[PDB]
């Protein structure tokens, strides 16, 4: 399963790509 | 529940923003209330 993060994914996550909201980009991490 | 789709949205789902995934720009989408 997939989150928007603020900064930082978990151990048990790799980043994918950015989650864009508003002008800002989050950041996208899967399990 | 929010989740990447391709172009647009459920019905039921407010779009959010973007999920950027190497070359693609998917929309991001969660359920409403």
């Amino acid at each position: 399963v997939c989150s928007c993060r603020l900064v930082f994914c978990r151990r048990t996550e790799l980043r994918v790509g950015n989650c864009l909201i508003g002008a800002v980009s989050f950041t996208y991490c899967c399990t």
